[PDB]
């Protein structure tokens, strides 16, 4: 918990391509002989109020789509839709295609984002899917989109594709089968995310991290109960805690000797009172974007 | 300036190898037909207090060094020391060598770090060189080193190579010509970094970013002198502002309508009042790891 690290992006950098239809250019993902991108790329400024993606797409032809892989143009030989992602079939398969799978994550899980600006991968950052199903991303100077992923050995797990900025600085998107995370639609219309909350089990995992790293000043002699803790949590805008969360933290409790409900008592008192001038793990903020697995 | 973003690491990943000497294995950088790595790889555990690097190196021959680029073994055909870096000549140039250059940075400047854990690249993060010439990196689960860079257009600027964790959590290292940043040496003797101060010019550039994104609540009607600002800033462990910092921010004060010394007056009030509970650019802390250059790119 020293610093929020992202996975190295190299395996993903060679899958990014630019996709143009009309005036709209944005980022696509090129795997085997298929390019994936948000289906809203076929829309024009006027289509976006309330489009019929079915209709507009049947009126589209292969030569309407310009796909650039660097300075190499890819010829589109087919297209289909799968929920909110358009699949463009291309003449050539990507020789840089890594071992990969598509997965869907849950709120509270973390991943790395390779962000597009000005038509190329330009930034990488680590983040978490919020409980309101948004991502607190960087959108400055707009964007050309982004892809979220994890690396598990040689295998890349793609878990997120960006579709839109929300009125707040946050982002919403889909998994790679085009299913949205959260209660959003890919139209131009009033949409606001639900209330965000702090991800409690990650905060706990992060305090476990500090104790391992020697920061121990917040421990106290007391315990609490799930029910007593959860009533305090809801008051402070923190997610409830379940027996599953307790189970998942069990390794950290057995390694450290601090029971989970004993550490919840520490977290309970940190809410009500605060850090004063002491810091945890060199940070004076409560971090909730480190998962248990991340602390390892 | 919402998220601290790092540069995509791929051009650097193709350059990381693994140098072994005796029982020590750590990360090296393979550019053209040279491998660069910390000279202390030739050190026995006994030698770390008072190592005689010239004595230790004259006693090595080329096949003492084991260089592995993933699965391939590279063959060492010569070696030389250049300050605190070992240069290992190998018989095959790296076919993945990017356009690159070696630059020495100054404190306050930012760069991305590709961190080696368990013999391979495994994490990437963005940081600044602190004014005491250390990095608040991340040291855990058996580091094998790291390499710092910026990417501009398509050229990689390599600026940092990690050598040691200091007894604090911070890390210290050299540029790629082997000169240490700061007053450190590559021996395990008592070394302590000077006080870490806040990089005043980066906070100001951040604040300008926040005005540009429409946050204005911290602004006040006052202005200050440079010498009065610096007198107050020092009592909070903020670096002093120089005239060069003022000029460098000029672009932002033009775009924004707020003079530099106007914005300093607002920073003075923030330090005196705290943020209450409010936030700037989403942050509840004053952020000092974005440079004016970083800020003028996004804004």
């Amino acid at each position: 918990g020293f610093r929020k690290m992202a996975f190295p992006s190299g395996k993903v950098e060679g899958c990014m391509v630019q996709v143009t239809c009309g005036t709209t250019t944005l980022n696509g993902l090129w795997l085997d002989d298929v390019v994936y991108c948000p289906r809203h790329v076929i829309c024009t400024s006027e289509d976006m109020l309330n489009p019929n993606y079915e209709d507009l797409l049947i009126r589209k032809s292969n030569h309407n789509f310009l796909v650039q892989a660097g300075n190499v143009q890819l010829r589109v030989i087919g297209h289909s839709m799968q929920n909110c992602v358009l699949k463009l079939k291309v003449d050539t398969a990507n020789p840089k295609t890594p071992k990969y799978k598509f997965v869907r994550i849950q709120p509270g899980q973390t991943f790395s984002v390779l962000a597009c600006y000005n038509g190329s991968p330009s930034g990488v950052y680590q983040c978490a899917m919020r409980p309101n199903f948004t991502i607190k991303g960087s959108f400055l100077n707009g964007s050309c989109g982004s892809v979220g992923f994890n690396i598990d050995y040689d295998c890349v797990s793609f878990c997120y594709m960006h579709h839109m900025e929300l009125p707040t600085g946050v982002h919403a998107g889909t998994d790679l089968e085009g299913n949205f995370y959260g209660p959003f639609v890919d139209r131009q219309t009033a949409q606001a995310a639900g209330t965000d909350t702090t991800i409690t089990v990650n905060v706990l995992a992060w305090l476990y991290a500090a104790v391992i790293n020697g920061d121990r000043w917040f421990l106290n002699r007391f315990t609490t109960t799930l029910n007593d803790f959860n009533l305090v949590a809801m008051k402070y805008n923190y997610e409830p805690l379940t027996q599953d969360h307790v189970d998942i933290l069990g390794p950290l409790s057995a390694q450290t000797g601090i029971a989970v409900l004993d550490m919840c008592a520490s977290l309970k008192e940190l809410l009500q009172n605060g850090m004063n001038g002491r810091t945890i793990l060199g940070s004076a903020l409560l971090e909730d974007e480190f998962t248990p697995f991340d602390v390892v």
